[PDB]
């Protein structure tokens, strides 16, 4: 039962500009280097493939990155099937999820469904993020603590999340990571957004270093890696019966 799919295989050689914006620049570690990218030069489909690169143009970093414009309900899995091309030390790629018309961040939530860090660069992390977590300032998040420690993010896996009004599940290859639950307490705590709000898809490969004169979570940039890719093979969410 399939609400949406992209097979990325359309007769085009950019992503649906109907379902699919470019990312844009924020101050923010996964969004500073969408500054002055231009159009789609980081984004294209060939092959079957979304292929989002991130490179250093003439001494300017820049990201390949979209955003769904539709959001989707709860009582559905987002499937996505991706890999790195290539590990890249400062390489900082995500398959995510963001409310669509809800109050500022983090109020709405957000799902991590995949983040890779040269930190840890035989894992990749999955995280939620709430008010309730954060707070105003906070940005870790709570992230699968025993996530897979012996894990190829260059060959082609399935990241999903199931969300539902009683629980977010994780999965990587069709196999249960962890589960991310409702506590059911005063709306007014903000515990659990997830179901509130549509949530968009968000598939980007940016680049960390420092921002503003501070070492973002990827941590720092070695030139001599890039350029590098993240190839997206397809995205779908599906309807629970
Ligand atoms: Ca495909």
């Amino acid at each position: 039962n399939i609400l949406f799919v992209d097979d990325f295989d359309a007769k085009c050689i950019v992503p649906d500009t109907a379902i699919w914006k470019l990312c844009t620049y924020a101050n923010n570690a996964w969004s500073q280097y969408f500054r002055g990218v231009d159009g789609y030069e980081n984004v294209k489909v060939e092959e079957g493939y979304l292929k989002l690169r991130a490179c250093k143009d003439n001494g300017t970093y820049k990201n390949g990155g979209v955003f769904s414009k539709i959001g989707f309900p709860c009582g559905t899995r987002l499937e996505v099937k991706a890999r790195l091309t290539k590990l890249v030390r400062g390489g900082f790629p995500a398959i995510w999820q963001m409310p669509i018309g809800a109050p500022e961040w983090p109020r709405g939530g957000q799902i991590d469904l995949m983040e890779w860090v040269q930190g840890s660069p035989k894992q990749i992390f999955q995280t939620v993020h709430t008010f309730y977590i954060n707070g105003e300032n906070g940005s870790a998040g709570v992230t699968n603590k025993e996530a897979d420690k012996n894990f190829d993010v260059t060959k082609d896996h399935v990241y999903a999340v199931q969300r539902t009004e009683k629980e977010l599940i994780f999965y990587v290859d069709g196999k249960e990571t962890w589960k991310y639950e409702n506590q059911h307490l005063d709306k007014e705590k903000l515990q659990y957004p997830f179901c509130e709000y549509p949530f968009n898809i968000i598939l980007n490969f940016s680049l960390g270093g420092e921002l503003n004169g501070m070492m973002t979570w990827p941590g720092e940039i070695h030139d001599e890696d890039l350029p590098g890719e993240m190839w997206v093979d397809w995205v779908r969410v599906v309807l629970l019966d």
